C-alpha cells in the first residue's frame, strides 16, 4: 500500500515566465487521490514556484548542503529550504555525483542534517556505464543505499530513487524489466539491512528515461513506485506520467 | 575608480533575519560615490531583490557557465538577471577550495557570465602555506591569469583579493600587506591588458574589514573597496559602505 510518488525534477532550465506557464500547466491537471506530486525547480526559483503551485503539490529544492549556516559562499541549507516552503530536497543526484564530484560520505552527511532539520530527502543511487559493463551493478548501488540507509533514523520522510546512469546519454537503453530486477534488489537490500517494514513501506522510484509511452509499463512493475521524472517534467508529458497508474 | 563595497552573506539567514537586514540597509544614506551590493543566499536573490531597494545592487554567489541544462543544483547566469540581480561572485576562496573548483571552471564561469550581460566578482588568494612558502606571487598570478584570458572586456569586472591566508589560520593581514598585494595585481595587470584598464579596474579587499578597520584600508593607494564577509549581516555594514566618506 506504498502511495505512488511522482517527482519533476526541472533541472537547470526555465524563467518566470517559462516556468509560470508549466506551472499553469500542472494546476490544471487534476491529480489521482492516490498520487504524490512533486516539483524541484532551480534553486533561485524555490519560492517563486512555492507561491505559484497549488499547495497539492509539493515543493524539492534539487541540492542542500550539511551544516544549517556558515560560510559556505554558494550553497543553501534545509532551514533555509523549509523557510521558502519546500518539503522535499533531492540529494545524491547523478549529475551531483559525477558533473560535480560529490562523495558518498558527503552525501550521508547532507541526508543526516537535512532529515534532522525535518525535511523529506529523494536520495539517488545508481550506477554509471562502466560499472553496468563489469556486472557491478548490485555492488555499486547497495555501497551507495548503505551510506544513505546509516544517515537515516526515519524511513517515513525518505524516497529512495534509482538512476539507471548507465542508461542515460551514454548508448544503451532500460527496459522495464531491468528496472524492476534493480528496484527488487534494493528492497531486498532493506529488509536485509534495516527492516521488513522499511522495506515494505519505502518507496523507490524510478529516475531512468521517463515517457508517456513507456510510464505505464514501468508503473506496473511490483518494485518500481513511482518516478524521478527529467525533462518530460518541463513538459505536457508530465500530466501523463502523473497518471501511470491510472 | 568608484569606491565598491559588496556584501557577501554566504550561507546565512532566512526571511526573517534577511527582511531586518534589508530594513536597515533601506535606511541607510548611500553615498552618491560608493557603489553597494548585496550577495544574498541563492534561494534568497529573488526574494531579496524584492525587498532591497533599487540603490543598492543584488549578486548571486556563484552560477554555471551554460544558460540551460542538465545540472541539477545549479543556477545559471539568465536565471540570475531574471530575478533581476546585476552581479555574481566567482571563483570565491569557499568555492575554489571547500568545493574544489578550478581555475579552468572559474574561466569558463567568468566568460559565460559576461557573455550574458552579468558583471563579475572575481576572487582571488593564496592560502598559509602559499605564502609562507613564498609563492603569494606565482600562485595569485596563476589564478588572475585564469581570470583575464576569458575577460575582452573589463567594464563589467571588480577583481577582488582574498588573504586566505589569514582565515581562522592565526595570522592577520595589516593595511599595508593588503596594499603591497593590490599593488601587485594592479602591476599584473598594467603591464598586460592597457594603463586605461589597470588603472580603471576595481581591486576590492576580501579580508576582514570590520568598522574599525575599513576606513585606513579604504585610504590604500591601490584599494577599490570591500568584499565583507559577516559584518555585512549587521549594522555594522552600513559603517563600511561610508568608509570613504
Amino acid at each position: 500500500s506504498r502511495k505512488f510518488f511522482v517527482g519533476g525534477n526541472w533541472k537547470m532550465n526555465g524563467r518566470k515566465q517559462s516556468l509560470g506557464e508549466l506551472i499553469g500547466t500542472l494546476n490544471a491537471a487534476k491529480v489521482p487521490a492516490d498520487t504524490e506530486v512533486v516539483c524541484a525547480p532551480p534553486t533561485a526559483y524555490i519560492d517563486f514556484a512555492r507561491q505559484k503551485l497549488d499547495p497539492k503539490i509539493a515543493v524539492a529544492a534539487q541540492n542542500c548542503y550539511k551544516v544549517t549556516n556558515g560560510a559556505f559562499t554558494g550553497e543553501i541549507s534545509p532551514g533555509m529550504i523549509k523557510d521558502c516552503g519546500a518539503t522535499w530536497v533531492v540529494l545524491g543526484h547523478s549529475e551531483r555525483r559525477h558533473v560535480f564530484g560529490e562523495s558518498d560520505e558527503l552525501i550521508g552527511q547532507k541526508v543526516a542534517h537535512a532529515l534532522a532539520e525535518g525535511l523529506g530527502v529523494i536520495a539517488c543511487i545508481g550506477e554509471k556505464l562502466d560499472e553496468r559493463e563489469a556486472g557491478i551493478t548490485e555492488k555499486v548501488v547497495f555501497e551507495q543505499t548503505k551510506v544513505i540507509a546509516d544517515n537515516v533514523k526515519d524511513w517515513s520522510k525518505v524516497v529512495l530513487a534509482y538512476e539507471p546512469v548507465w542508461a542515460i546519454g551514454t548508448g544503451k537503453t532500460a527496459t522495464p524489466q531491468q528496472a524492476q530486477e534493480v528496484h527488487e534488489k534494493l528492497r531486498g537490500w532493506l529488509k536485509s539491512n534495516v527492516s521488513d517494514a522499511v522495506a515494505q513501506s519505502t518507496r523507490i522510484i524510478y529516475g531512468g528515461s521517463v515517457t508517456g509511452a513507456t510510464c505505464k509499463e514501468l508503473a506496473s512493475q511490483p518494485d518500481v513506485d513511482g518516478f524521478l521524472v527529467g525533462g518530460a517534467s518541463l513538459k505536457p508529458e508530465f500530466v501523463d506520467i502523473i497518471n501511470a497508474k491510472q
